[PDB]
């Protein structure tokens, strides 16, 4: 499955500025 939505954590990080959005067990941590 995954632990932060897809759709949402790439979309969000992305707009802000970065190559990818992913989980970690605490938040979506863009990078």
């Amino acid at each position: 499955g995954m632990a932060c939505q897809f759709w949402s954590c790439n979309s969000s990080c992305i707009s802000r500025g970065y190559r990818q959005g992913k989980c970690w067990g605490k938040y979506c941590q863009c990078y």
